[PDB]
């Protein structure tokens, strides 16, 4: 089955800048900062729809990876969708985790980051809170890492 | 004027550990990771209630600081309250900003971080969205930075 969860996050970062950092510069920033992500490599494509990326990261003291697919890109409306489709980093009860994101004008020149997660469980397995919350936690952690990088480097943004 | 805002975040980190990191190890962690925070000075007190900490940060293209005061500590119930009473880092429209935090166990094994922020505006003046959102953005940034550290160093926790 499909489980949907929507969330919004405000930021002082201007829309155009945030969108660029999250969708075009994130792979580069993630390997640059001291976070969980250790390496990102293109398995297929170079960024456009259909692209498959292998992301290797450290979960505690162990390494795992996920395969990521680029579902859609609407640069005109600052939209970007993609999903995690495999790898050892993907919970056993999950078949696919899809993200639908959009950046809109926020308050005081800042923006609003809207995200819709869609959990596709394996064999209609139930979605435990633990699995759902861990994904939200990782999604929130990654977002803050990029936003934080943007805020700390005004010459670049 | 006094404006209130609440929030809850679920974490996979056990209660006691998340609490120790946020309230006892954070001063050191902030200096170990590369974030906005540059230094933490104990101006008066040793960390117990009544303590005044001076926190300095590199806001990217400029520097600023805030005076933090420890309002209450309840180690038994994993409670910790404090507030920003001054510094160039505190917006002019604000007189004081208070935080009331608590960590409770999740029903399934994690922990939930509850936070209540109380904005004290200067004499009936309204609270601007920009000020409100920026404050929330920094609070979440700090929290996630500390949560990230624990998850990346299971050996230490
Ligand atoms: O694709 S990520 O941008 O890291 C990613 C981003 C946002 C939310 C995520 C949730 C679960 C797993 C991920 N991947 C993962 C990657 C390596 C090891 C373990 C898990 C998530
Ligand atoms: O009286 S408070 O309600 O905290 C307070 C409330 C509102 C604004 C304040 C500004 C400076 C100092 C305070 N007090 C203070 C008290 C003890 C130690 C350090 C500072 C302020
Ligand atoms: O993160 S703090 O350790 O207080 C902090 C430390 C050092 C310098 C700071 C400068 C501006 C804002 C802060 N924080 C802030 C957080 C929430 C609401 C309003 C201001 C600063
Ligand atoms: O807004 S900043 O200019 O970085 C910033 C400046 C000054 C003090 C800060 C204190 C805590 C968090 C921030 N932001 C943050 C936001 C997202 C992720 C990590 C940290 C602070
Ligand atoms: O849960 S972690 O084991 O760190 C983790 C492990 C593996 C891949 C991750 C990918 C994105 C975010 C995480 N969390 C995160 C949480 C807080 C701050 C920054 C990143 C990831």
């Amino acid at each position: 089955g499909v489980f949907v969860f929507r969330d919004e996050t405000s930021s002082s970062v201007a829309p155009a800048k945030l969108y660029k950092a999250l969708t075009k510069d994130s792979d580069t920033i993630a390997q640059k900062i001291d976070g969980p992500i250790q390496s990102i490599e293109l398995v297929e494509g170079n960024g456009g729809v259909g692209t498959i990326k292998k992301i290797t990261a450290n979960e505690g003291d162990k390494t795992s990876f996920v395969l990521q697919k680029v579902d859609a890109i609407d640069e005109a409306n600052l939209g970007y969708d993609y999903s995690i489709v495999g790898g050892t980093g993907l919970p056993e009860s999950l078949e696919k985790l899809s993200f639908e994101t959009k950046v809109v004008a926020g308050s005081g020149g800042g923006s609003i980051s809207k995200v819709t997660l869609k959990f596709h469980t394996k064999g209609d397995a139930p979605l435990s809170d633990a699995v759902r919350d861990d994904a939200l936690a990782k999604g929130a952690g990654f977002f803050k890492a990029i936003e934080g990088y943007v805020l700390a480097n005004p010459a670049e943004y």
